[PDB]
Formats: structure tokens, C-alpha cells, sequence
């Protein structure tokens, strides 16, 4: 992989890059979003986190909210950049996915693009962990999910970037606790590619943290694995469950069909989740490997 070293440490993160510098955006540190910069790919330093100062409308649909807010997804789509983020507590199903944006990251001025989509605890969802994901067709949709019924998918209009239509299942684990949650979408020579996060998260080094994925020729479609299983019956070929110095890696998640980054439990350094960039390849099937 890439050998992250300085300020590397990510919890949730997702890759992006204005320019010749990277960003990766984090679950925050203290409040708000992490958010840290790197000239070269191995060198990461601080930088700005995103709301410095809590939304006001959070209070609303999520008032027992943490203070630091998870799972950042970035991306350029349509012309400006879309930051979506979650509120939520820790374990619970209150929870709600919010939307940023701006047209320059190394501008700092983001924009309050409201909420996207809320969960309650009569919900059978969690609304965290977003992702968006574009069509062959060009058009937005949106992954999210975290436990409960597992993973969900709805489409987005090109206007307001909020979902549209109906919520469709595409991953859950119905006989190992639903736990799946972190997903991203890729589209790459006619194939869909889910990754998500398998097991446990927040256990240091001793989590269970798993990356697994699965293809399906519609967005929507059955996704399967190498082996034919269904990701909505715990199917999932897993693309990295760690070694002896990374521990419980996941929620990850993929730039340009090149770049996967993930973090990972440093178990030489007691356990604390570190940055980890590899470049992605696929092999003669076109499935994702490293
Ligand atoms: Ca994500
Ligand atoms: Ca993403």
C-alpha cells in the first residue's frame, strides 16, 4: 500500500484530490469533520475541520447528536463539490444524513445544503454512512446504511442532490446481525461494484473489520459475488480482512476506479485507526483487487 505517515490518522474516511493536493474526509476529531491534506499521497497534515460550530437544524431531527459528526463523502459532480456527512449517536437509529457543498475545497466556505434523509427508531434503517454514486447514464444516486435491514439505495435528482423514488435494498446480512454499513457504488465496464464493511468497527485493534463487494450489471440489480451469492443473503468476497500490523480495516471507499482508501487499527501503536491508500486494480473478471 501506501506508507501514510504524520498526522495519518482517519476514522470513515473518503478520497478526494483538487488539484495536485489530496483530501481525505474524516469522521470528525472533537466536533464537527476531520479533514486532512496531503502534496504527495504519504504525507498527511491537518487541515480545517468542517462545522467548526454545530447546524442548528441537527438539534431538530437528531437533538441527542454527538459532537463530531461521521463518515464524510466527497466528490465533484455536476459542477461543484458535494460533501455528504452524518448526525447521529453512537449505536442508536437516530439518525440523519446531511448534504455540504461548495464549488473549491481549498476555498473552506461550505455550503448548508440541508437534510437528505432521516431515520427513526420506527425506521428498520440507520441514516448514515452516504455515498453517492453516478450512473453509466450520468444520473446521482445514493448508498447508505448501517445495520438494521443493511444497506439502502435511492436516486437522486440532478437538482436538489436529495433522494428521489424509492429505497432499494442491495446488502444485507440477516444471519450475522445485519452487520454491514460503510458502502460505495463504482461503475467500471458495465458492472456495478458495491464494497462494504463487514462486522464490527470500533474495537481498536482487536475489531472485526472486513471489506467485501460484489457486482451487479443494474445499479439496483442483485449484487453478487465471485461465488454467486446474493449481497442481500450475506454475500460478500472479501477484499481484505488485515494483517498482522493493520487490524479491522473498512469503511472504505474509491477514487477514479484507482484508489481505495480505508482505515485501519494500528496494532503498533495501540490500536489507533491510521490512513490506508492502495492503488486499486481489477483482474481478468474485472473484480477489484489490490
Ligand atoms: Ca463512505
Ligand atoms: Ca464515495
Amino acid at each position: 500500500f501506501w506508507d501514510t505517515k504524520g498526522d495519518n490518522f482517519i476514522h470513515d474516511p473518503s478520497i478526494i484530490k483538487e488539484g495536485n493536493t489530496w483530501y481525505t474526509f474524516g469522521t470528525g476529531l472533537g466536533t464537527g469533520l476531520r479533514v486532512i491534506k496531503s502534496t504527495d499521497g504519504r504525507n498527511w497534515s491537518a487541515a480545517p475541520s468542517i462545522f467548526p460550530t454545530p447546524l442548528s437544524w441537527w438539534k431538530m431531527y437528531v437533538p441527542n447528536h454527538e459532537p463530531h459528526q461521521w463518515a464524510p463523502d466527497i466528490s465533484y459532480y455536476n459542477g461543484r463539490y458535494w460533501l455528504y456527512y452524518s448526525v447521529s449517536s453512537f449505536g442508536s437509529n437516530t439518525s440523519a444524513i446531511g448534504l455540504a457543498s461548495t464549488d473549491r475545497i481549498s476555498s473552506g466556505q461550505w455550503r448548508d445544503d440541508g437534510l437528505v434523509i432521516r431515520s427513526t427508531s420506527g425506521d428498520q434503517f440507520n441514516a448514515i454512512d452516504p455515498d453517492l454514486v453516478i450512473d453509466k447514464d450520468g444520473n446521482p444516486w445514493l448508498s447508505f446504511g448501517s445495520f438494521w435491514s443493511g444497506i439502502k439505495l435511492t436516486r437522486l435528482d440532478k437538482n436538489t442532490m436529495k433522494p428521489t423514488g424509492s429505497l432499494y435494498s442491495i446488502a444485507s446480512r440477516p444471519n450475522n446481525g445485519g452487520a454491514v454499513e460503510a458502502p460505495n457504488i463504482t461503475y467500471k465496464d458495465g458492472y456495478y461494484y458495491l464494497f462494504v464493511s463487514f462486522d464490527s468497527c470500533c474495537k481498536g485493534v482487536d475489531s472485526t473489520y472486513k471489506i467485501a463487494y460484489g457486482r451487479s450489471t443494474s445499479i439496483t440489480g442483485p449484487y453478487y459475488d465471485k461465488s454467486g451469492k446474493n449481497m442481500m443473503n450475506g454475500g460478500g468476497t472479501i477484499l481484505d480482512s488485515g494483517n498482522d500490523r493493520w487490524k479491522g480495516p473498512g469503511h472504505q471507499d474509491v477514487l477514479n476506479n484507482s484508489i481505495l482508501v480505508r482505515h485501519a487499527y494500528d496494532a503498533l501503536d495501540n490500536g489507533v485507526s491510521k490512513l490506508l491508500i492502495n492503488d486499486l486494480y481489477w483482474d481478468s473478471q474485472g473484480w477489484p483487487t489490490y
